[PDB]
């Protein structure tokens, strides 16, 4: 599965969402170069205006593109599940607000790495930070904690995202994630470790559709 990521791999992302009954779709295209832990993607809201802030969707919108140091290669669950793929489920709890529940499949379709996602958001406040579009268009760096989930033959991941608001407060988004293989082939169950992630958000000055350009670098690390 690691051999599939030695070069530049095209990526396709499709999200079908519904948040407090607001339906929307997002499509994304770009490419990933896992040797450098690098992702380059452009996402479009194909249904018109996106009803939630772009930053709230970043985690949902392919951890197989992380750079795993040579010394940690035995801990790369994400690549090991390929090409058959993995199921990625989350609940994201927005503090003092609603939650997203997502289910995605990440796998190859021919040469393309595809991330197909369904998202449902419930219990959001209609003039809160999410539905009221009060989050800054930026993104902090942080560490993602990966643990084996031996019983489920997969991993559990927990992490908190802090979305900056212009008063100097943050909107917390607490993530609980599970990943399981689609195939029944062998996978790598890791020891506890983390992914250091950084994300830069931007706009295409020639793009009239509601969109997000995203550049991300991710490198694993482990404590000895």
């Amino acid at each position: 599965g690691e051999e599939l990521f030695t070069g530049v791999v095209p990526i396709l992302v499709e999200l079908d969402g519904d948040v407090n009954g607001h339906k929307f779709s997002v499509s994304g295209e770009g490419e990933g170069d896992a040797t450098y832990g690098k992702l380059t993607l452009k996402f479009i809201c194909t249904t018109g205006k996106l009803p939630v802030p772009w930053p709230t969707l970043v985690t949902t919108l392919v951890q197989c593109f992380s750079r795993y140091p040579d010394h940690m290669k035995q801990h790369d669950f994400f690549k090991s599940a390929m090409p058959e793929g993995y199921v990625q489920e989350r609940t994201i709890f927005f503090k003092d607000d609603g939650n997203y529940k997502t289910r995605a499949e990440v796998k190859f379709e021919g040469d393309t790495l595809v991330n197909r996602i369904e998202l449902k958001g419930i219990d959001f406040k209609e003039d809160g930070n999410i539905l009221g579009h009060k989050l800054e268009y930026n993104y902090n760096s942080h560490n993602v904690y990966i643990m084996a989930d031996k019983q489920k033959n997969g991993i559990k991941v927990n992490f908190k995202i802090r979305h900056n608001i212009e008063d100097g407060s943050v909107q917390l988004a607490d993530h609980y994630q599970q990943n399981t293989p689609i195939g029944d082939g062998p996978v790598l169950l890791p020891d506890n470790h983390y992914l250091s992630t950084q994300s830069a958000l931007s706009k295409d000055p020639n793009e009239k559709r509601d969109h997000m350009v995203l550049l991300e670098f991710v490198t694993a690390g482990i404590t000895l």
